[PDB]
């Protein structure tokens, strides 16, 4: 079956199969995995509480899992809680998907899930945001939590297109090109020029003149692209996660001059790594590679943009970047993975290490 999306959170692992079929692997500690139990799968398994609800999307955030179904009108969540931030108002482990019940009927176009909250985007450009808000992630205007999803008024007559979220901040950028950014700012990882949370979204406005058609959000650094396919980026680099050949800090979009030959079509951010793909099928790792997770063949940091190799150059369609790995797709139905395995999130089966594509034999013609 083709592979039509992947997620990686912390530690584990999801895809949606043609077919709607859900697969999810890797760590199951806390129920992220959604198969009614907590053991670890070191290789896809498939969810079969959704067979049949027409799943169309699945994410990951940190340790937790969503899903939403067009046809059933349906937002399904689990995995860990939170302390119930995240459990929308149940008192039950999340072991196996729940639906959302105030999502249910709203058109979604997108969910982003960071650490401790998530957002969902209607077809309408509104923005509804839940989970902890210690430090305004949600874009509600105070540091309240919210356990049932809420809409972010500051967006009221700004259709919005995208957006992402990270440890304890929040991005997102409109259907006109405009670039926001909200929450934990303290590495400069807002766009906005300071280190200052914010508890509403603010617009970024040191964009290069130019209109962003995406955004991407790591730990501390987030990422964007411009309608020209320019990539900017901004945060944190003490892991070279910024990618502009050094380890500095970047408080508003810094453009990453070394990619301008490409047009970047797709963004990944992983906890402390990045990962670009450009129209042409090239996957760019750099970052944080301690465990592998840039793809390059080595353990060594990464401070500037290196293309990620595939057997017969096979070009590459899909990135997720987790915490400490990635998971790819390529144009021949390969999926492949690197990165740190311990808990059998890269899905090969035998729950190890990889610092270079390896195929999930699982979910691939080639395998």
């Amino acid at each position: 079956r083709k592979v039509l999306i992947i997620s990686a959170g912390a530690s584990h692992s999801v895809a949606l199969l043609s077919g709607d079929i859900v697969c999810s692997w890797g760590r199951g500690e806390d129920g992220q995995l959604g198969h009614g139990d907590a053991e670890d799968r070191p290789s896809p398994t498939q969810l079969s509480a959704l067979d049949g609800h027409q799943i169309v999307s699945v994410t990951c955030g940190a340790d937790h899992t969503v899903a939403y179904s067009q046809s059933g009108m349906e937002v399904y969540s689990w995995g860990w809680g939170d302390f119930g931030r995240l459990s929308h108002g149940n008192s039950s482990d999340l072991f196996t998907p729940l639906p959302i019940k105030a999502l249910h009927g709203i058109r979604i176009k997108q969910i982003a899930c960071g650490d401790s909250h998530c957002l969902a985007v209607t077809m309408e450009g509104e923005v509804q945001s839940w989970g902890r808000n210690q430090n305004g992630q949600l874009g509600l205007g105070d540091t309240e939590d919210s356990l049932v999803p809420q809409k972010i008024q500051a967006f009221e007559g700004i259709r919005i297109k995208m957006v992402a979220a990270g440890a304890e901040h929040t991005a997102a950028v409109t259907e006109d090109g405009d670039l926001y950014g909200w929450g934990w700012g303290r590495y400069g990882n807002l766009g906005l020029g300071d280190r200052t949370d914010r508890l509403v979204p603010e617009r970024v406005t040191s964009t290069g003149g130019e209109k962003m058609s995406m955004v991407a959000c790591g730990w501390r650094h987030t990422i964007s692209v411009s309608y020209s396919g320019a990539l900017y980026t901004y945060g944190w680099s003490k892991y070279g996660q910024l990618g502009h050949g050094d380890l500095e800090d970047h408080l508003i979009p810094h453009k990453l001059e070394a990619l301008s030959n490409s047009f970047i079509s797709q963004i990944s951010g992983g906890a402390r790594h990045t990962m670009a793909l450009t129209s042409d099928g090239k996957l760019y790792g750099w970052g944080w590679n301690k465990f592998g997770q840039v793809g390059v063949g080595n353990n060594l940091d990464q401070c500037s943009p290196v293309q990620v190799r595939f057997p017969d150059d096979q070009k590459v369609v899909q990135v997720s970047c987790g915490w400490r790995h990635t998971l790819a797709v390529t144009e021949r139905n390969n999926v492949f993975a690197w990165g740190r395995g311990t808990n059998g999130q890269l899905g090969i089966g035998e729950s190890v290490d990889r610092n270079f594509p390896k195929i999930i034999e699982a979910l691939s013609v080639d395998g």
